[PDB]
């Protein structure tokens, strides 16, 4: 029928939707499996088959439209492109892309992309890369966030604002709240801020774990698995940081939420063919400094924000060392503390740590005044003591509030 | 048409000009693959091709003319540049060349060196190497640096003064305005020193700091990014000094500003050939080297070398580094966080900073000035220092304040 909207629907519909069209059980083959099966079947009505997909140009030429609901998981229902198709469009991998697709002819192995509708959702043939836009300083345009919920939205408003095209980073100790954290951000950016295109990324995750995400945040959603081979995780972050890319180049504010820098870094280090520092290869790094560097608010519009947890105190030389090689390369970072977590207050965020570089680019005079005043007083305090004075005193009522009567 | 302005030229503007030559859309490639292509297409006339670039000579024995809008990266749009040019013309890497380029013959992939017109910026057969030219203090010769921002250019001024030679050491814990105060320097540099060549060195940095820099400075600009290899932070480094010494070889004052030293230092440790703290002892050698260039030359021109030397980062290297640096300089700029929590901004602890040979950058009179300030503020702490200097700076400018204020 249409591709995505297939793989969009339980596995259980469509064995019952494959079964009823002659095709014989396929109950225990791989949701994959049937898609194809069930496309293959219903090639009884020319016009009809629609294919969407995000394109990985391979080095042979051609490329595959592949899709975000297997974190673009080469799979048997991936739809083949030509090395024409490529090139009378321009075509890019990163790319999105919408059309007709058509069976297999005697003799190939995938549905084809038969006619090309949208490409980043524009025209085929209407865009200048990322790689040559004026990158300015991440910060014009804020991105703000009666519940306990925005307690965090809004602790996390006062210690390290976040603007389109930030590159943020959450350094994180286990234990300390780092996803309900990042749920947070994802739950105050598609609510607030439902013009921004977000992707959650997710690399060596818990399956159990990606389920949940899964099924929080509004938009996209790609993980791999500890399960599978650093290839793999490699494969989802470049895919996604193209694609990224991509909507960029068409002046979309597009923002990635990746959880664990360090664990990317770690797959690269293994799939980057081999000078040690504590375990890791020099020159693996490389890579994933390319990934956290690409986030920047672009001059002729557009932004690339990425907030990114680092772990720490985990145990591992090598997530150490990882940790002090992006030391610096972010323009916000948000610290958790295992003191905090370890007692039980809950943004756990280590006000005194935190901050954002070119406040001022992203708050009133006013606004920052009064955060300015509100630091002056947290700097004596201690992590915990902070915290939970800046519950407390948040607890009276929402943000402005706040301060305008606390002055008395 | 003329390649270095051609490449002084915004991607969209040189959209529209290839797209007038009849060039099918080239928005989706890279900005050297567009002027590459704008090159290419204006293969029809043959006068009309100027290329200009700083030499690069590969061990063998070939180099590439690369561009400082690139920082110099290896990209389409370099100029080849053959042995027996090189040798005709006793080339040096660092060497500013100009003249005509021809495209590539087919079997080639570089437009290459036509005719030779310029050397250095001086006829192509017309200079006895940096490495023996002497070594003075550049103490002689002074780098002087109304409206508020002058503040920090007039404690810099009291606190540490630089000279057309100084090898100085900016001493910074992070958020101390370690970046405003070399964006206040390079400002005092165009206004008061335009003279002076003004090359820009930012090693390890976060892009869109760059973009910032280069959009204030009036000189070279010359950076690489986190995103890229050691290879390439010790590349950028290593073809700065060269056209820096070449420069200094035509009795030129060149005036470096190095953020970060230590980045740099991090680069070296890895790109070298394989310890106190992570750090291998001979990885710093080329560092110190770098740096150690810095010098008054008697016989004309210097060069003078400003970088920051990050500090109180948690890292050890860091620590180590700054370590190994200590010394070496002739000026240094302190930094205090703690005047910095303050929101006071010039940073400086006066108390720790200074310059040597003073005397020699500094008038008997203003010396003595100098003297009376310092033992007044001696007895001070940081944050009261900065403070007090600040108030009493307020009130004026340079020389007009001391006399009044003491009757």
């Amino acid at each position: 029928m249409n591709l995505t909207e297939l793989k969009n629907t339980p596995v259980s519909e469509l064995i019952t939707l494959g079964e009823n069209m002659g095709l014989e059980n396929l109950a225990r083959m791989r949701k994959q499996d049937i898609i194809f099966a069930i496309l293959k079947q219903h090639a009884k009505s020319g016009e009809d088959i629609f294919g969407d997909g995000v394109l990985e140009i391979l080095q042979d030429g051609f490329g595959f439209l592949r899709s975000a609901d297997s974190s673009y998981l080469a799979g048997p229902d991936d739809i083949y492109v030509s090395p024409s198709q490529i090139r009378r469009f321009n075509l890019r991998t990163g790319d999105t892309i919408s059309g007709k697709i058509r069976p297999p002819k005697e003799g190939e192995r995938y549905f084809a992309l038969l006619k090309v509708n949208e490409v980043n959702f524009d025209k085929p043939e209407n865009n200048k890369i990322l790689f040559e836009n004026l990158t300015p300083l991440h910060a014009n345009s804020r991105l703000r966030m009666g519940s306990t919920e925005d307690l965090t939205a809004r602790v996390l408003d006062l210690a390290s604002p976040i603007g389109r095209g930030q590159r943020g980073l959450i350094v994180a100790p286990p234990k300390a709240g780092k996803t309900m954290l990042l749920q947070n951000i994802a739950q105050s950016i598609a609510y607030n801020h439902p013009d921004c295109v977000l992707m959650v990324l997710l690399i060596d995750e818990r399956p159990e774990e990606v389920t949940e995400m899964q099924r929080l945040v509004k938009g996209e959603v790609v993980a791999s698995t500890f399960d599978e081979p650093a290839s793999r995780h490699v494969q989802v972050a470049e895919m996604v940081i193209e694609k990224a890319k991509r909507l960029v180049e068409h002046k979309k504010d597009v923002i990635i939420l990746l959880d664990s820098i360090t664990r990317l870094a770690r797959a690269y280090n293994t799939v980057v063919p081999a000078v040690l520092t504590g375990g890791v290869d020099a020159n693996a790094l490389h890579r994933p400094k390319r990934f956290f560097g690409a986030a920047r608010n672009v001059e002729e519009g557009g932004s690339l924000t990425i907030i990114a947890t680092a772990l720490i105190d985990t145990g591992s030389k090598m997530d150490e060392v990882i940790y002090e090689e992006f030391k610096g390369t972010g323009n916000m970072e948000l610290h958790l503390s295992r003191k905090i977590a370890e007692k039980r207050v809950f943004p756990a965020i280590d006000y005194n740590r935190s901050g954002t570089r070119k406040e001022e680019l992203l708050t009133t005079q006013e606004e920052l005044q009064k955060m300015w005043i509100l630091r002056k007083i947290i700097h004596p305090m201690g992590e915990i003591d902070a915290m939970e004075f800046l519950i407390n005193k948040l607890a009276m009522t929402k943000t402005n509030d706040d301060f305008f009567e606390m002055m008395k």
